[PDB]
C-alpha cells in the first residue's frame, strides 16, 4: 500500500522552429508553416482572400509567421516531457518570462493546479484563445507528457482508458478520392472561393464536392472546411448547394466571435446537414457559449483550446448535451484524448503531404516515432507508450531566444 | 524510450451487503440512514412522507433504511483488489453478480470509462436515470478507480491531474452547527423539521431554529437548510424569505428531483444573494445538464449515487463551463479525491453520523478502515496520499454474499 | 341507500419467473425474456449495438436479466387481485421488504393513497422510472385488479366506461405485411442499424420501410421504433429518408433523459411526420417535461410509468394539450385504460410470436384467459370481466425469494 | 371466475329548476347568489359592474341571480335515479330536455366519459367553453356519477380510487373570518368591496379590512381576498402589495377569465410568497391548460361549472403534473368526493350561505337533503360514506319542469 514516489519539476525550457525569425517551411507544430506548391496554400478561402494581394496564398498574409513552439519540462530525476504547438518565439517569451514561475518546483502531478494558475495569471492579456492560449496548451501537454513518462503510463490510460480498440480517421486535404483508397472514412476539402465571389464561387466549390461524390461513392463522407471565410448568407447558400451530394457538414463558416451568426446559420442549414466550429475557440467558457448556439459538433484544437486539461472538459460539455466532440487533428496529443471519449467516434488526419497522395506524419519533422494512420486507423496498441509516446527531434534547429533563473 | 507499466486484467467482481431489511438494522456504513435509535438524522425530519401522521416523526418508519450498504470489490489477475461502498445492499448485489459482471470481468484495469459506458448502455431500460441502479453503477465505477490507483500505486487524486488546493475545508451537516463551529467547520447545515402541511407555523419554527444558530454561531460561520425533497415552490419561497434576515447562505433540495421547472421558478423567487441548490438525488450527466439549466446555484451529486467518479468529473466540467460551483454530497474519500482536484469545489460537506452531532464519527463508519475525518474542519492532501481511495474494507463487519456467479 | 361493504387488504405477496436467477426465456411480463431465433432479438439497434459483442443480440447485454415480477394482493375475504411487470427478484425484495407496510391493512379502495405512499417512500432510490417504478406499477395494477374483483366490475367501468366499442391495434414486429393480413391497422418495425452505421444504416432501415410500403399499400400505417439507440442528427436523417414512404412516426430515438434533444428532433422532423417517446419515462412530472418538448405522442408503459393510477393522469396531460396518448401495449392492463380514453384512438399489440406470423398472447404464458386481437381488434365485451379479467397461471414455476410478517 | 355486476341502461333524463328570474327569487340551492336581502354575499361586493353607480351596492341589481338552480335527474331502467344541481335554471332545462338527452338516454350507466365527450362535441358551436352551457354539462356529468355510485352501491370517492386523507379541512368564505376561526376553519377569505375606480381609498379600505382580521384572528389562521373579476393588473398589484405586511396568503380572481396574459403579469408582480389564484369561471380542460401556463399558483374550478367531475379529475392531474395544488370552488359534496381523493388538494372551501356568516347553513341549502357541513371546520370521510354523492333531492322545494320530451 506504498505510494509511488513522484519528483518535483526542476526546469521548464522553450524553443522554436520556423516562423518569421527562423526558417520558412519548418512544418512541425505549425501546420501552415509549409513551402511552395502545397494544397494547404492553394487559393484557400479566408477572411483576407477578398484582397487581391492575399487571395492566392495564406502565406502571403502571414499564416506562417508564428512557427512552432516546443516546451520541455524536466523533473528533478532528469526525466523530461514536452509538447509542440503554434506560437514560436513569442510563446518562448511567455513560458520563459512569465509562466515558468507557476511551473517550476510543483509536483509532476500538479497539472490542473498549474493549468488554473496559468489561466488566472494571463487572463489580462490572453484574449480567450489564440497565441497565449496556444502557449498555455503547449505547457499543459508537456506536463501530461512528463507525468505519464514518470508513472510509466500512456496518457490515454491515465485518463480512464480507451473506449474503442482503434481510432478511425477522415482526412483533410484536396484529394478525398486518394484518401478513400488509403482507407480513410471521409475527406474534408477546403473551400476556395468566398462571399466576394458570389454565385460563381458557390458554383465552383459545390462542383468540387459533386465531383468527389461521383469519385468516392455514397458512403465515404465529404465535408467542407471554410476557415472563418464566410458570412451567414453565403454559408447558407453553399450548404444548400451541396445538400444534393449529402455533404456531411460545413465547418468554421464564421469568425469565432460570431456566436449569434452560428445560431442563425444552424437554423438555416439543410435538414440533416451539420454545422460545426471550434478550432479557433479557447477556454471552457467560450465552448459553453459555442455549444448553446446549437452547432452540431465542436472541434477544439488541443494545442490551442487550452490543452488536454481543457479538451477533456469540452468533451464532457458535449456529452452532457447528447452531442459528439471531434477535436481538430493534433497527432498524438489528440489521439490519447479521443480514444477515451465515448462521444468522439472518429478523428481528423490533416494531409501535410503537398499533393495529398502520401501519409507524411502530421507534425513532421519535430516528432520522432510519430504514428500515422494505416488503412485509415491507429490501433490503440500503437499509443501504448508512456506520456504521448514520442520524442523530440533534436536534429531540427531549435532556437532558444530566452532563458531564466 | 521506457516500456510502459504492465497492467493486469480484471479477474473477478464480487458484491456483498450489510444492514438493510434482510440483515441487521443500524449497520451504518455506506447507507447514511441505516442508523440506530435517537439519531438527529431520524429526528422529525421533513420529507415527502411527513404529511402522513404515521410517517411524520421518523424516516426510518417509511423505510429510508431498507436498502443498507452495497460493497463492491474488484480483483485483478495479479491478486490486487479495489473496492467501494454505496447505498443499494442486497438488490445491488443482484445487479453486480447477475448483470454487470459481464462488462467488468476480463477487461483491463485501465478500461474504466469503457466499462462505465457499457454499464449505463446495458441498464438504460431499467435504471430510471438515478436511484438504486445508478448507486450500483456508481459503486462499481468507484471500485474500478480504487483498483486502478492501487495497481498503479497512486492516489486517485493524482491520477485525476492532482490537487488544486493543499487542503479541503468542510461545512458540517446536522443538528448542532454551534458545536460544529467549535470543531472548526466553516459552516453548518440544518435539516428542516416541518413541511408545507405545517404552514406558517412550520416556517416560523424552522426560521426560529436558524435565527438561534446565527445568534450562537456569529455572522461569519455559514448557515444552510436541507429540505430533503419535502416542499413545494410556494412553501420553499416563504421559508427562504423568512430566513433571509439571518443571511442563510443556501436552501437545499426543496423539491423532488423531477421538478426541474419548479427549481427554475424557485431560483427566480429566491431572496437576493441566497442560493438554491440541489442534485443529491439526480443521476446521469444528462440529468445534470437539465438541472444546471434551471439556474440553480450549486449542483450537489452524491458520488456513489450520481453514476460514479467518472460521472462526477463530467458534472464538475459542466458546472465549471457555466462559471458555477459543484459541491458533492459528502461521500468521504470518494468525494475527497475528486473535489481536491476541482477548481470549482472550494469547500466540501461532512455529514454527521454522530447521533447527537458532538463527535467526529467517520462518514462511512464502520465499514471503512482508516477513514479520514476532518481534523479541525479541514482535511489535508497528505492524508489522501495513499493508493486508490486510500482505505481498506472492514471485513469484521458481517458481510453477506446473497449471490455469486 | 346502503353502501357495499369492503374488505381490508390482508396480505401482499410477490413471485418471479424467468430472469437471471431462474429460467431463460420465461416470457410472461418481461417482453424480452424470450429464447433463440426471435425477431425481438434480431440485430435490434440499441445504445449498446455500437459494441461488436452486443450488436447482434439484446440478450447478450442483458435485456432479459430481470424477468417477470408477479404481485398478488389478498383481501381479508380471501379474494385476490394481481398483476405482472418487469422486475423479477429485485421487485420481490421491494414489495416484501419495503412496500408491504403501506399496502397491508388498507381498504381495498385505498389505491391512490397506497400509490402516493409508495412514491413518497421510494423517492430516495427510485430514480424516476425503471426497476423501482415498474415494481410500484405492478402493485398499483394488482390493487386495481383486486378492487374491481371485489366490486364485481371491470376496471374500464370503474374508470368511467368505454368511449368506443372496440380497440383497434397496430402490431409491433418484423412483419407489417403479415400484420396487415391479420387485420391490424399498421405495423411498427424496429430499426436494426444505428449512428455508427452512418449512411449505410440509414439506407438499410429506410429500404426496409420502402419494401413494406410496397407490400402493404398507402393506408396501412408504418412506424419505426428506435429503442433509445440514436442521436439527434442520425434520427433527423432517418426520418427524412423515410418521409417519401409516409412513415407515420419515429419512436424513442433518444435516451429518455434527453428532453432537449427531443425538442430539437421534433423541430427538425419532416412535415406531418410525428416524433414519439415515453415508454421508458416514469412519474407524472417526467411526462410533463416530455410533453413540453413538443413531441406529438407520449407512449407510457402502464407496467413501468407508475401504474394505472399514473397512466390516467398522463392521458389527461395529453388531452389538456389537444394531443393523443398511445400507451405501449401492455395487454389487459393497457386495454382497460385506453378503451376509456377519448384521446387514445388506437393501441399497440407486440408480436411475441418469434417470426410474427401468429397471434401468441402478449404476456404468454403467465396470464390465463388472456385476450388477443381478432381481425386487429378487441371488442369491449371481451373485457367485461371483473378487475383486468385474467387469472394467474400457477403452473408456471413461480419462485418466492422473500416473505415477511 | 366471477360474473360482473349486471348494470342497467339509462332510461330517462329530466331537468327542473328553482329560483331565478322565472320563479321565486331567493331560492338558494345550487345558485349561491340566489339569496334574500341583507346577505353579506350582496353587500357592496366589487365586480366588473360596480363602477356603475346603479350597480355598485348590489350584485343582485345587475342580475347575478337571474339563472337560479338547475336540477338534473337521471333514471336507470331498474328505477334507480341519480341527480345533481348547478347554476343554470330554466335555460339549463332547455339544453338538457331538447339537446343533450339524445346522448344520455339509452347509454349504460357506466358510459360516463362517453356521454361527457358527446356533450362537449355537440355543444362546441354554442358553449363558449364555460358559463351557462358548461354549468349544464357539468350538472349532467354529476348526475351520471351520482347514478353510477348509487347503482353500484359506492360513494363516488371510492370509485375514484379512494381517499388519500381521512378528512377534509376547510377555510371559510365570507365577511366574518374572526367568527370562522371560532367555528374551527383553517382560514377565511373575504370579498373586496372597492374597485379600480375607487383608487388608493379603495385599496386602503380593503387592506385595513384585512389588517383588522389579522389582528382579531392571530398570525396562523389564513387570510385571503376574493376579487370576483373586478380589477386590472395595476389595481391588483397595488392591493396585493398593500396587504403583504399582513401575510395575506393569496389574492383571488383579480381579472376576467379571458385575461390570461394579465394573470401572467399579475403573478410576476406579486409580493414574494403571496399566491395569485383563479379559475372559478374557467371551463374546459384546454382553458385550464392555458390558465396553468400563466404561472398562477392555484387553479380553482367549480365542479358544477368547469365541466363536471370528469373534467375536474383532469384539471387535478394537470396541476399535479406541474407540482401545484388545485382547490375547487366549494361545491359541497360534488367537490368533497373529488378533493378527498386528490393528493394535491390539501384543503377545501366552504362558502358561507349564512346572511351574516355566524352559522353553518348548508352550502346548497335548501335543495340537498342530508347535506354535510364542516363539523369543526373538518369533514370526515365517514360522512361521505354513502352511495353516489350521498345526498337526496328536496322535492318539497317548488321544482318547476319548463320542458319535457
Ligand atoms: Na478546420
Ligand atoms: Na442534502
Ligand atoms: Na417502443
Ligand atoms: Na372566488
Amino acid at each position: 500500500e506504498n505510494i509511488m514516489t513522484l519528483p518535483k519539476i526542476k526546469h521548464v525550457r522553450a524553443w522554436f522552429i520556423g516562423g518569421a525569425t527562423a526558417e520558412k517551411g519548418a512544418g512541425g507544430g505549425d501546420y501552415h508553416d509549409q513551402g511552395g506548391n502545397h494544397w494547404i496554400d492553394d487559393h484557400i478561402a479566408t477572411p483576407m482572400s477578398k484582397y487581391r494581394d492575399y487571395e492566392q496564398s495564406r502565406q502571403s498574409f502571414g499564416i506562417n509567421v508564428l512557427g512552432t513552439l516546443i516546451v520541455e519540462v524536466e523533473a528533478e530525476n532528469r526525466q523530461t516531457g514536452f509538447a509542440v504547438s503554434t506560437a514560436g518565439e513569442m510563446g518562448c517569451f511567455i513560458v520563459e518570462k512569465h509562466l515558468n514561475r507557476f511551473i517550476e518546483g510543483k509536483c509532476v502531478s500538479d497539472i490542473k493546479l498549474i493549468h488554473d494558475q496559468m489561466l488566472g495569471a494571463t487572463m489580462y492579456y490572453s484574449g480567450s484563445g489564440g497565441l497565449v492560449m496556444n502557449t498555455i496548451s503547449c505547457v499543459d501537454l508537456a506536463l501530461w507528457d512528463l507525468f505519464g513518462k514518470v508513472v510509466g503510463l500512456p496518457v490515454y490510460k491515465l485518463l480512464g482508458g480507451a473506449v474503442r480498440d482503434e481510432i478511425q480517421f477522415y482526412a483533410t486535404g484536396a484529394r478525398p478520392d486518394l484518401a478513400k483508397e488509403m482507407g480513410f472514412i471521409g475527406g474534408k476539402m477546403p473551400t476556395h472561393w468566398g462571399p466576394h465571389d458570389g454565385d460563381a464561387g458557390i458554383r465552383k466549390d459545390a462542383a468540387m464536392v459533386a465531383d468527389m461524390r461521383e469519385k468516392c461513392g455514397p458512403d465515404f463522407w465529404l465535408m467542407l472546411d471554410c476557415w472563418m471565410s464566410q458570412d451567414v448568407n453565403y454559408a447558407t447558400k453553399l450548404a444548400h448547394a451541396c445538400a444534393p451530394f449529402n455533404l456531411k457538414w460545413i465547418e468554421e463558416c464564421l469568425p469565432p466571435q460570431q456566436y449569434e451568426g452560428y445560431r442563425e446559420l444552424k437554423r438555416n442549414a439543410p435538414a440533416g446537414m451539420m454545422v460545426t466550429s471550434g478550432e479557433h475557440h479557447g477556454t471552457l467558457q467560450s465552448f459553453r457559449t459555442l455549444a448553446e448556439t446549437g452547432i452540431d459538433i465542436m472541434q477544439p484544437d488541443v494545442g490551442w483550446c487550452g490543452g488536454l486539461t481543457t479538451l477533456v472538459e469540452i468533451a464532457a460539455l458535449a456529452k452532457s448535451r447528447g452531442q459528439l466532440v471531434v477535436p481538430h487533428g493534433s497527432s498524438v496529443y489528440s489521439h490519447h484524448a479521443v480514444i477515451t471519449f465515448t462521444n468522439t467516434p472518429f478523428s481528423e488526419f490533416l494531409m501535410t503531404s503537398p499533393d495529398c497522395s502520401t501519409l507524411r506524419p502530421q507534425f513532421d519533422p519535430i516528432l520522432l516515432d510519430e504514428p500515422v494512420p494505416v488503412n485509415g486507423r491507429i490501433h490503440k496498441s500503437v499509443l501504448d507508450k508512456p506520456g504521448f509516446g514520442v520524442e523530440l527531434n533534436r536534429d531540427c534547429h531549435l532556437k532558444r531566444p530566452y532563458s531564466h533563473e
